[PDB]
């Protein structure tokens, strides 16, 4: 949309001068509006096309935008008050829309505006920060979190305490990005624009970042920055060249299988019913 | 009990057709009472018995069959609202009550109805799913989750965002068992039915499932499943055959000792006051 | 202050006997004073003095005995209820407070009072411990925790599930200090005591306390204890003298510079707008 983008684009520029006074009603409007566009699905951080994910920046500005044009407001908790800027998603759903929306959320889950939830999605009690996308099937385990503007595919099962990088602080180029069927075992975490790449199985207690060698010891090649289809990654450790000490890495043991897929499977009595 | 363990057992093998409208008021009155049962530690998932720890499998059946029975309904949290099909223990409870159960709940500690709270135990900021059983004395530390059906012994201490394996998705044949004494080190997590024996200590950051080779250092034994009784367990690797890389296992270090019992123990002084 | 410091100590050594209702007027008003004096900053539990951490051994008293002298009370959450006896830090506040404090609370943060949070730090959904002090600029990211007691400096960054030692259970010396400018990765873990100095960057997934070996590849050097200002620390393993298996170590494997700074920055556009 070029009218929003337009406007988005010139306040960034001004971004450390805007204030949620003196920014003018027009930026405030847009901003405002890209965020609800956000909200309900209609646009989002990041896109996959001719089989590459590719990451709309600007939207990625409007996200941080947002945080200069708000001020703060006093939320009512009921044992405590919170004093913050970005709205409660769920709000102001009443039970037609919840039904309508088909999906479940567990006290005390939490989800900020500008978040997509999809359809037939569970999230056990955790975070989803603003602008992330969560597809359809998925289940967001307990403790888990979905950064700001991560990209969640659909039937993937984040398991408990496992986190998924934003893209707010630290300031990040690129979001996380899950691709659909995958199993994210748990305390686990993704961060810094990694990509992993659909029907792959994380083991539990695996950190993947930038500097992250994924190492596949049956071709001896060593990836970073994303984890290749279909594998089975569980953390290890390289020798240094003295076999002095060592350090730690991620190891495609395999590529899923039946006894994989045993392990990891999305129990479907737990999904919306029809 | 036969009354109810046989209409319980009628109805899963109709999981899938039933819903919370086709189901008939007996198959309903009873998975209901089966949880109450569980709420009330009157029944538990497994037990043990001439020192083995035995599933009744049936009882894990009306677990699944409860979100097979009930519907959503709207949760009015303060500053948002949620949507789920499982009540809250505490949400009936007076003061009275909370004073003859014999715990402390920390807010915004939450409990599924269907686990069973046992006296003097402590419950921070965390999970404890339906059908857990949590025995006296003990603490569930911050961010830490009591996944569904697990069983937790007396005095026990989880660490803060330690994660204990439940059975619903993914799905499991048996739940997850601490025994009574155990330490279990911040961040760590058990799953997949592995148990944890007696006087056992866990560091921090250890990862346990079926997948986890428990190495003895001094026997040189390989365990599978599950942690000896008064093991003090900690993170390391194990090289490949050709010293090329390693993967992560579990160590077991030494026994339990003084010097390991000054830093892992229970504060009485935390406990209900008499 | 001796007109506190000498009921307090007087007290604590009748700990063990001590109830919510045995206890004496004086006793009460006096821990009560010294837990509104932590609440605000105006005493902490430990400070930096020519150059040297200090604990006041006799404030982690006053914060024992408040468990001693306070009784439990029913705490409404809006879809469950709570029994504990530390109020809710915010419950009180209006927005003119939090206007005039100048920090950021994220739905559902939730702080005890007897901590203190200063000025222009954020707190996401986390837990914030009684006795515990948080320096300007800080963000504590989701489901994060600072431990009873711990100190955290100006302008850190505690990442998402990351988790610092308190000093209740198990029992500790010293509470867990974190110097000025210090980046903790995710899911990382430091207690017992442990030091982390000013500029270090500790990856994700590391997990330092006393036991832990923190080696530095260049110097040979081994610490235990603490990390020297200007670290970058991540996890690796050292081999067992037969060479047969390896244990978990944190590995300080280089000085910050502007790579690292490039990964690890504070946002200012996220904090508090002047
Ligand atoms: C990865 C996992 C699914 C095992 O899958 P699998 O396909 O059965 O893997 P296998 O048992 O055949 O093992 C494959 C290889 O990797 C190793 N392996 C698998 N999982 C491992 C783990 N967690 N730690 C270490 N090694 C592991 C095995 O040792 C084996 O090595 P080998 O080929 O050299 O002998 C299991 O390790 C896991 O991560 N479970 C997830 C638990 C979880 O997060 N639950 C969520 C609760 S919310
Ligand atoms: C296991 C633990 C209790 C240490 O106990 P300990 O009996 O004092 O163990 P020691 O210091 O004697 O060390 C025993 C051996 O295991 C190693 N060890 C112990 N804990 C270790 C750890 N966390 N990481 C690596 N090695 C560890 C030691 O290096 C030593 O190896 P060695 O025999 O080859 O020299 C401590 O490591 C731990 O896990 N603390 C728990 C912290 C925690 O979770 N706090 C909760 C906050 S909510
Ligand atoms: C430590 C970190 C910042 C990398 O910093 P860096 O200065 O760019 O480090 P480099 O990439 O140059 O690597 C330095 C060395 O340590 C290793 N290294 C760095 N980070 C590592 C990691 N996470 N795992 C393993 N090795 C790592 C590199 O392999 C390299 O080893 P080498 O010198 O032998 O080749 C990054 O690893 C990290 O921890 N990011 C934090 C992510 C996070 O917690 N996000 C928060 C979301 S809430
Ligand atoms: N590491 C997190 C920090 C989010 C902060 C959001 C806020 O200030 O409200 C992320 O990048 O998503
Ligand atoms: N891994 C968790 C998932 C629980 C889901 C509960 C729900 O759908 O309400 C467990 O097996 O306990
Ligand atoms: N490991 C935690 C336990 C705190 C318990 C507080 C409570 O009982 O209310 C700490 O030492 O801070």
């Amino acid at each position: 949309m070029q009218q929003l983008q337009n406007v988005i684009e010139s306040a960034f520029e001004r971004r450390a001068d805007i204030t949620p006074a003196n920014v003018d009603t027009v930026t405030r409007e847009a901003v405002n509006q890209v965020i609800g566009l956000l909200d309900s699905g209609a646009l989002r951080v990041a896109e996959k096309i001719d089989g590459q994910w590719v990451t709309h920046q600007w939207l990625k500005k409007a996200v941080l935008l947002s945080f200069r044009i708000n001020d703060n407001k006093v939320m009512d908790g009921a044992e405590t008050r919170y004093y913050d800027k970005v709205p409660m998603k769920f709000a102001d759903y009443d039970e037609a829309r919840f039904q309508k929306e088909g999906f479940r959320v567990v006290p005390p889950a939490t989800v900020r505006q500008g978040a997509f939830i999809a359809r037939n999605t569970v999230l056990m009690p955790s975070y989803v920060n603003i602008g992330a996308y969560v597809d359809e099937g998925t289940m967001v385990d307990t403790w888990a979190t979905v950064g700001s503007c991560a990209q969640i595919g659909k039937n993937v099962h984040l398991s408990g305490g496992v986190g998924i990088g934003g893209v707010l602080e630290p300031l990040q180029a690129n979001p996380t990005i899950i691709e659909d069927n995958c199993f994210i075992g748990a305390r686990s975490e993704v961060v810094e624009g990694v990509i992993v790449e659909e029907g792959s199985v994380i083991s539990m207690g695996v950190y993947l970042g930038q500097s992250t060698r994924i190492y596949d010891r049956e071709t001896g090649e060593i990836h970073y920055g994303r984890v290749p289809a279909g594998s089975v990654v569980v953390s290890g450790n390289l020798p240094s060249k003295d076999g002095s000490y060592s350090l730690y890495c991620a190891v495609i043991v395999k590529k899923v299988d039946a006894k994989t897929r045993g392990k990891v499977g999305i129990n479907e009595l737990l999904r919306t019913i029809d």
